[PDB]
């Protein structure tokens, strides 16, 4: 059994926060943010949770496929900003769309979450006992960032993107490389949850998003770019066969640098952090959804695309597929 | 390829909190807790995080198998009480045991987490790309419970249990039924994380563990018991072929009742909530580990066992396997 991406969709909260709006609450400016990262604005949720954003993506995916909730076999959701630990974010989406026949769970792998969840979903479809399912990356990073920290608060945004993954007669998944390095975990942190009991030692650590920018920058440009190049090398295709390389949207300068290191022209690495900022697990499927919306990717099996998510854990995952 | 459980292990923090110790911080007693739930004591972490407990399980599994961290292909961890969202709990274990070739992620499915993670892990081994991996359920529910609420605070404990899942040429996974019903999610809640930004509207909500005890009790006795019976019916085995039915360790009276509903004698449903309380995702693998420790389960492929986790989401998962 084989899996294929049949539909793509994205949803961002309507509220737009420009770099200029940020300059009004912190010591930053549009020139500094845009030059260093490529980000011009980002969407910030006013009233919507991570499951709310993911619900909109699910509804959009089913409408495009002409299916109802009951037809789904699973919902796998990648987030580091769930509404709650219990119920999972995926179970909330399941309730919202009436997916009474599906099983639901969240997967935690930060910025590599969508790729890890898509690989996981593919293994369930490969068993031949699951025919259709949703794979959604959704985040409300606005609730995670330290708004008093100008170095990180300007980097992240909110949004959700996802795909409908289905059983196919054609092998679309050509290669995969899922990786982690927890020995470098302290360079990207969020959501510390200390012990709290009349029998536990008093704990107090910073739970807001924290990052060692230089460490992560070098990780992406050296470790991740090498890993992508090795994935292509081990795959049945060559670098020139790739139509697009859809990478985690964290920094535009990083995309230029990774593109050089991989040895592909920058035109093959699309970017949209200019509009959305960095949306962690949602970053690749929002980018993919816009590529389809703009006719860049028809979703007719005519293209070979590489997906590469990288971030917290440290985690990095690369998929090469026919789309 | 096929997957099989080769090693099992468990770890609980040394600190033991008896029902008598609880009677000192709340108006409860040993007699009332034991009669209604079967729980006599539980382990409460003093200084150890969820990843710390899971690290001990990983070290124990590798020692039993006579392997090192570099031999592992993956680490999949089920929890609703992670140390942090980023890095994942599994990435922390990866760092702690030096698992440099493994990928790591956490799976969120509350009390069904270990079963969902074991099913997921089996799909990764089934691909033939992976040979060995860890599947661990780990919780520090002590940090989740409302210690001012005598109705729930006495129910939960801390601990971790897990397995080493390896490639085999012989089939071990005979049947599975993974299910969810988010439409009934409000009866078991924990870890609400509201929006928090200069651009967000936040009303705030109770983040401590909350439960509608009779709704969950009735769900286990009706919905889950029926689902287990249907899993056996659809599987290539019959009820009488089962050596043991290892169920989520929430309540001893529930175990008596679904054993009657399933139509199996109570001797086939082992229990250990007497020592550990309810450890959510860790409950089944701690129970399995003790069954092996006591020679009940030799791990030599001679037995047919059913695993059934059920809880928050709502989620419920059943696996039938040769062990
Ligand atoms: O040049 C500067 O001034 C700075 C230099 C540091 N920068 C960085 C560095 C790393 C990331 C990043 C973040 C994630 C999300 O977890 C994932 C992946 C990446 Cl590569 C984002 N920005 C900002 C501009
Ligand atoms: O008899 C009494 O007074 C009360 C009656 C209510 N009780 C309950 C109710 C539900 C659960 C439970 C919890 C989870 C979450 O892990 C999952 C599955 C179950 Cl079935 C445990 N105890 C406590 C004793
Ligand atoms: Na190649
Ligand atoms: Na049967």
């Amino acid at each position: 059994a084989f899996a294929k991406i049949s539909q793509v969709a994205h949803y961002v909260p309507e509220q737009v926060v420009t770099n200029h709006d940020l300059a009004q609450i912190m010591d930053t400016n549009d020139e500094w943010i845009s030059s260093r990262t490529g980000i011009r604005q980002r969407h910030i949720s006013r009233t919507e949770s991570t499951s709310d954003l993911a619900t909109e993506v699910a509804k959009k995916l089913m409408a495009k496929a002409g299916i109802t909730g009951k037809e789904l076999d699973f919902i796998i959701l990648a987030t580091i900003t769930p509404d709650s630990m219990m119920p999972s974010t995926a179970a909330r989406v399941q309730a919202n769309i009436g997916a009474n026949k599906a099983f639901a769970f969240d997967l935690t792998a930060a910025c590599s979450g969508f790729v890890f969840a898509l690989s996981t979903a593919e293994k369930f479809i490969a068993s031949g006992r699951f025919q259709k399912g949703l794979v959604i990356g959704s985040e409300t990073l606005s609730k995670a960032v330290d708004w008093s920290d100008r170095s990180t608060a300007v980097l992240f945004g909110d949004g959700a993107g996802g795909v409908l993954l289905e059983a196919s007669e054609q092998e679309h998944f050509l290669a995969e490389s899922l990786n982690s390095d927890g020995s470098r975990s302290e360079c990207l942190t969020y959501g510390h949850s200390g012990l709290h009991s009349p029998f536990s030692d008093q704990e107090s650590a910073d739970s807001f998003l924290k990052m060692d920018g230089r460490t992560v920058f070098d990780f992406a440009i050296r470790d991740v770019a090498k890993s992508i190049k090795q994935t292509i090398d081990e795959s049945p295709i060559e670098v020139t066969d790739l139509d697009y390389l859809l990478l985690h949207q964290a920094n535009d300068r990083i995309l230029d640098k990774m593109a050089r290191k991989i040895g592909v022209d920058r035109a093959k690495l699309p970017a949209n952090m200019m509009e959305y900022g960095n949306t962690s697990a949602a970053s690749i499927p929002i980018l993919l959804s816009e590529c389809v919306e703009q006719g860049l990717i028809p979703l007719d099996g005519s293209q070979t695309v590489l997906l590469s998510g990288f971030g917290g854990g440290l985690t990095w995952g690369t998929l090469i597929l026919t789309i």
